[PDB]
């Protein structure tokens, strides 16, 4: 119980990488907040977590909504008693061309990926700052390289990134940890969201035939980056399947 | 001489700063040059002035923020001036100051016309640069390169415009469509008198008071330079620094 | 015990993270060779980790020596059966401005840090292809960020991590991981060494205020990435002082 | 006439690049230094230089010789008064898997691509101090982008940028220009050299349909650089064919 009496907030933790990530900390002994849009699924992850002895906060929360963000971690604080570690996590990956793109794919990806994690970066900032705790960046592959159909998900993702090393330059002096973590193709929900039909198709046929990072996986590697002694600030962990060139 | 003569240039930015320069050089080159910003005041005595010098000139006034006005825009553009050729993605903020307590409309603001207005604007055009074999010229920055304190925001924003049109190239480049980034490092223009973080606006002009900036000029000629290169060859990034400054 | 059977081999393992790493292993149950130039002080740890219950095979090896890489990696597979974690920790960092450099400063990081780094690849990669194995390379913050007075170092290090994700490319649909360690300021021996008396000084001032990385916790990042599912390949692991903007 | 009254000294001036860059130069006024080991091809350039008004000096050097390095920039110097421009273009490109390399290949690489410029750099350095001038760097897309089968040209040319990034840090405040020249697949003899055949016949068939760059195209890259104005340092370019993703 590495993380005991510690509270970790955690967006988009209704399924994938999110929800193992909610479980490996409540499983190290950390107070867990889950946010998400689709309460009914924190509700349940919910029950199944307190059932197993964990303390936990259910925020139905929308990222991009500033207000909503500056509420979630006002409810996080007060439930739990503090904040230790945020896990930006919530995210959304529309693939398909520029050309005569669905614009909504932009603006949401921009709303949720980059502002909103800018949002609850800076909201949470305060109470990081007085626990001398840890932020984590949930980034990709997509903020490291650069691939065909993914482009306005790339640039969301290089610029999580680019904010997170500055905001690391800014806070890290003060005992804030800022961890950003890279993975390559994970098996979730993520991609039953792509709007671009040829391009969901291609996406699904080019990664077929690899054995997929798991959300498990993925959940570990924030859990030895938050683990680490304070003096330590794991800045960047990039896990790629081995299966993938 | 007369390197792009017949070629049309649609540049954003064009009221002030380098994208006033490059209008300006390109103009001087020959390309008929549609001039867009929100000061149309500074439009109508840019595009005078090219005018009076012999040049084709479309005033636009646009907010690169505003979807519609970019779709707009670039109609007006191809119907004033018969196609397009060259468009300049130049229009831009710079709203320094730290993460913590930040005014997020710093950060919507950049978001707006740094990322979304440059895509929006991307994306209108290209159909036309289709059929022309066109070029399309990214302005980022050295913050697209190098991140430093109290930039958070615009260093995620040029950083984004950088991978955007490194994967814009991958998608385009084989049907004849240039992608060039130009990456100026500090450059003596309008920009930083936007900064609304007072402690940081007065921390970053004392520290480029100390070198020889980079002058609009010297940027025009980078973005000359890139389009004036032959067919075959795409400039993709010209990152140019003051020579003063470490 | 994740590593009981696997046999690691560990170049630099006479100090700071090498020692670290070998100790971290061979606690997980891997058999170790550890190598190095100093023999009297891999004896010493060798006896240490004897005495623990590990295996240990002794190499006295200069990683510049192209015949003497070869030949450590056949006695270690005559010695320990074979080669499942090679990591090429072994390096030297001599700082100090490019102008009127001593050049040997650049022959001796060149030979240790690439070519040598380089050599010990090729050679394992036979037995690490038959293990379906994991190369572990010790790179720096020096591989990802550059900074005055390091100019040969840094060309080493991102001609290292250049090097490696290439190899990652050639050789992880074959089931080869490649891993990348990027330490920053950790306490170990390495400043020791450096020759331009002036920029010794200047490092070590630059240094003076902070929480250093512990040889012990670059130990831990290699544990982690080693001990990860082998459809994951951790490729980069950026391990900062929290203290250090 | 942008260059009059200015020396430059080209390194691997005996074809290709090198060659176009001494005549670009020349053509802009510089007197111009011309290095390469093939004397022969040297003269010849230097005659049809001459005899289009330039001041030519021939150098026969390899840069992979620290000795011949020194000698050649004291020679340059006594001849034609000074060293305004150092472009460092001398490499070679030896393709080919990691595993079972011929490792002369690497060498080969190291002391040419990697050595051979930095041995050049500090060479000309205080020469340039003096005349507040410019190093033109040539590196490549193999400095910005991995490929398979290109692992160690990849190395050395991820080493010079680092190299020339840090070098800049450290020589920009005193006036010297540091300029990294990056191009993508050029029509020169650079492909001729590599050694492994199946390699090679593989990457001649890679760029068998694009429009190659010219080297004319990379000595107007350097050209522009070397012309802008002294507070300005074009510190990269980077340029493909438009043909090749
Ligand atoms: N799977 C993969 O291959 C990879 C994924 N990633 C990143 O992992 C992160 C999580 O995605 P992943 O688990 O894969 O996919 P999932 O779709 O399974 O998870 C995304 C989570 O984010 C939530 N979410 C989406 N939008 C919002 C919003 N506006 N406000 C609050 N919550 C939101 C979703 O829940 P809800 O609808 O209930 O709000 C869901 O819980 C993303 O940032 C993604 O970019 C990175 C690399 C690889
Ligand atoms: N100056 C510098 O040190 C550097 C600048 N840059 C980049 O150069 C580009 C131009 O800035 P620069 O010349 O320096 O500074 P300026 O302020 O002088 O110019 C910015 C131009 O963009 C226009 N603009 C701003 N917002 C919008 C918008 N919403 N819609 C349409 N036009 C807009 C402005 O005119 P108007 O108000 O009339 O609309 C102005 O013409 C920016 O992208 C900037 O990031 C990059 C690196 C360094
Ligand atoms: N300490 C730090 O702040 C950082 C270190 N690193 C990297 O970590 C690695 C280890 O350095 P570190 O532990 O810090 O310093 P140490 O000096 O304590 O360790 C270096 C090890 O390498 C060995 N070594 C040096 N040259 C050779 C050679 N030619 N052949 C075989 N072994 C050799 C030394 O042993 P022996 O003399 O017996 O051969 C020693 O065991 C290096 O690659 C370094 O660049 C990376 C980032 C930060
Ligand atoms: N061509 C391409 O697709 C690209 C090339 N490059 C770079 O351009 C540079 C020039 O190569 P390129 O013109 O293409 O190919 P070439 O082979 O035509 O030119 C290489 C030049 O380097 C010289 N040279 C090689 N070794 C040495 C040495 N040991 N000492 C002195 N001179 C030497 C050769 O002359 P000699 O044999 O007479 O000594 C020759 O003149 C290289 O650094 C290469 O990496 C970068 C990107 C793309």
């Amino acid at each position: 119980s590495a993380l005991q009496g510690k509270v970790a907030l955690i967006t988009g933790a209704s399924s994938g990488i999110g929800e193992a990530t909610a479980r490996a900390l409540a499983a190290e002994g950390a107070a867990v907040a889950i946010a998400a849009r689709r309460v009914e699924k924190l509700r349940a992850l919910g029950d199944e977590l307190t059932a197993a002895g964990a303390k936990v906060h259910v925020l139905e929360l929308d990222v991009a909504d500033r207000q909503g963000v500056d509420a979630a971690v006002a409810s996080t604080v007060e439930a739990l008693g503090g904040l230790d570690i945020l896990v930006n996590n919530a995210g959304i990956m529309l693939l398909g061309p520029v050309e005569d793109a669905d614009t909504t794919d932009w603006t949401r990806m921009i709303d949720t990926n980059l502002l909103g994690l800018m949002y609850m970066t800076r909201a949470a900032l305060p109470h990081l700052l007085r626990s001398k705790g840890t932020v984590v960046q949930m980034s990709s592959i997509a903020g490291r390289v650069n691939v065909r159909n993914a482009a306005v998900y790339q640039a969301t993702k290089f610029g999580v990134n680019a904010f997170s090393e500055t905001l690391r330059q800014e806070v890290t002096e003060r005992g804030v940890r800022v961890v950003v973590i890279e993975p390559g193709t994970t098996d979730t929900e993520l991609r039953g969201h792509i709007t671009h039909t040829a391009t969901k198709e291609m996406y699904e046929q080019r990664i077929s035939q690899i054995r997929k990072l798991q959300a498990q996986d993925i959940a570990e590697a924030v859990r030895y980056a938050v683990t680490a002694p304070h003096h330590a600030t794991v800045h960047e962990i990039f896990i790629r399947p081995t299966d993938q060139v």
